[PDB]
C-alpha cells in the first residue's frame, strides 16, 4: 500500500491521473520523482522548468555541480540527484527531443531507466515540449516499465484522450 491516490489503473504497474506532478509530489513526497531532463540538465521549462522552480533552484545549482564533474548525460540515460523538497530523490531521465531530431527509439532506453526503482511518480517521458506523441509514450511506457510507476498527466484533453484511446 502506498498514498497515490485517484490514479486510474492502466496495467499490472502502470497508473495514470490528471495532475500537476509538482503538487502531486510535495502531497505524496515520493522515494522517487523522474524529471523530463536534457543531457545538459538544463531546467529550462517544461516538467524539468516546473520541478527547479519549486525547489526554488536548488536543483540547477545541484545539476550544474553534477555536470561540472561529470559532463553531459546520454540520450536515453539518467542520473539519480535530491529530490530536494518534493521527493526523497530526483531520477532525471533523458528520453528523445524530436525537435532536436533525437531517435524516438531512444524513448524505449529511457523508460528502462524507471526499472531501477521500485515506485515511481513520472510524466510522460519525450512528451510535451520534447515533441513526441504522447500516446506512443504511454504505450512504451506499459511495455518497457514493470515496476510500480504513477504517472502524472499535465494535461486534462491530453488525459481523457490518453484513457480513452489505451489499449
Amino acid at each position: 500500500v502506498n498514498s497515490f491516490s485517484g490514479y486510474l489503473k492502466l496495467t499490472d504497474n502502470v497508473y495514470i491521473k490528471n495532475a500537476d506532478i509538482v503538487e502531486e509530489a510535495k502531497k505524496v513526497k515520493p522515494t522517487v520523482v523522474v524529471n523530463a531532463a536534457n543531457v545538459y540538465l538544463k531546467h529550462g521549462g517544461g516538467v524539468a522548468g516546473a520541478l527547479n522552480k519549486a525547489t526554488n533552484n536548488a536543483m540547477q545549482v545541484e545539476s550544474d555541480d553534477y555536470i561540472a564533474t561529470n559532463g553531459p548525460l546520454k540520450v536515453g540515460g539518467s542520473c539519480v540527484l535530491s529530490g530536494h523538497n518534493l521527493a526523497k530523490h530526483c531520477l532525471h531521465v533523458v528520453g528523445p527531443n524530436v525537435n532536436k531530431g533525437e531517435d524516438i527509439q531512444l524513448l524505449k532506453s529511457a523508460y528502462e531507466n524507471f526499472n531501477q526503482h521500485e515506485v515511481l511518480l513520472a510524466p510522460l517521458l519525450s512528451a510535451g515540449i520534447f515533441g513526441a506523441d504522447p500516446i506512443h509514450s504511454l504505450r512504451v511506457c506499459v511495455d518497457t516499465v514493470r515496476t510500480n510507476v504513477y504517472l502524472a498527466v499535465f494535461d486534462k484533453n491530453l488525459y481523457d484522450k490518453l484513457v480513452s484511446s489505451f489499449l
